[PDB]
């Protein structure tokens, strides 16, 4: 009946003679009470995906219209129209997310839109393959991904999912909002109320994105960014920059909208082909970058959300 298989200490597959996989199994058994043989069966099926390693390497750390090209990948009639459909379909969850977390529908709709086109593109790679590959055959970020794999397996166990059935991005991101295992653990919420946190349930995803935003400092009703009149070619730009409003004014900029009580801001510069468009980046813009560290990403999420909000009014 019961087969302990104590003598089966060697697994097959792509990670068969991998020291990192062996150490990982030992950690899961010692730290979390996993059964070595059960874990060996799972990992013997895990695949080493060279494409994952190559993409992770390809992303390792004008005016020619850079922003225009990025923007048009997300802000198109088809995308905006689909965003309207998603918003209307899940309006109750979105409104409830606004009330509980203070994060507006346009922001959540923009995030889910840029991330997966509202569930249309959620990834085709088995999460286990991606995470095992990055944990066992990628020294540069082996520690970060081993932590993600550990959390992934714990998530599967708790939510009673088969670790091998879940698919997502090349980095192991999952569902509507493309949450990493660590984000599921720290920020995902059962917004649908059925007692289970499912990253593939749009209602849960909506609440999880909102909670993620509030946890990262989103200020309800605060401005995201304000476009500037003027140019500031001398000053370095990017979402990580920081200047007092006085410095920016001295550099030749004026806000198109009142900045209120804000005394500092980041200097954002968008390449609009004919020249540059400067913006005063406010705290909420930086909060968007906490989801994906990119000025273009944050601006696309925000503007996509605004475009959908407007298409809804019509
Ligand atoms: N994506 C991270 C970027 C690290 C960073 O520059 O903060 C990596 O590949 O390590
Ligand atoms: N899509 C980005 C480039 C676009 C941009 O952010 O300017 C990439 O894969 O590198
Ligand atoms: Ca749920």
């Amino acid at each position: 009946m019961v087969e302990p298989q104590h003598n089966v200490m060697q697994m097959g597959g792509d990670f068969a003679n991998n020291p990192n996989a062996q150490q990982f199994i030992d950690k899961m058994v010692n730290k979390h009470g996993f059964d070595r043989q059960q874990l060996q069966e799972i990992l013997s099926q895990a695949k080493r995906l060279d494409s994952v390693l190559r993409l992770m390497d390809n992303q390792a750390p004008g005016p020619n219209g850079a922003w225009l090209r990025y923007r048009k990948k997300f802000i198109t009639p088809d995308n905006v129209q689909n965003g309207v459909v998603f918003w209307n379909q899940y309006e109750d969850a979105l409104n409830r997310a606004w009330q509980v977390y203070g994060v507006p529908p346009e922001i959540i709709v923009g995030i889910i839109g840029v991330e997966t086109r509202w569930g249309r593109v959620m990834g085709k790679t088995r999460i286990l393959d991606a995470l095992a590959t990055l944990s066992f055959n990628y020294p540069r970020r082996a520690e970060y991904f081993s932590g993600e794999l550990e959390t992934f397996l714990l998530m599967a166990r708790d939510e009673q999912d088969d670790p091998l059935n879940l698919k997502g991005s090349f980095a192991g991101a999952m569902g509507y909002g493309q949450f990493m295992p660590s984000s599921y653990k720290q920020y995902a919420v059962d917004f649908s109320g059925d007692g289970h946190i499912n990253l593939w349930d749009p209602v849960d995803a909506i609440g999880s994105v909102a909670n993620y935003f509030k946890a990262h400092g989103w200020v309800k009703g605060d401005q995201v960014a304000v476009m500037a009149n003027g140019q500031a070619p001398g000053l370095p730009n990017g979402f990580k920059t920081k200047y007092s409003i006085s410095q920016l004014a001295a550099a030749g900029l004026t806000p198109q909208q009142p900045l209120g009580n804000h005394q500092q801001a980041s200097l954002l510069r968008l390449d609009v082909g004919t020249g540059y468009q400067y913006w005063y980046g406010l705290p909420n813009f930086y909060t968007i970058t906490r989801y994906n560290h990119s000025t273009h990403y944050a601006m696309a999420v925000w503007q996509l959300g605004q475009a959908v909000a407007l298409a809804r009014v019509q």
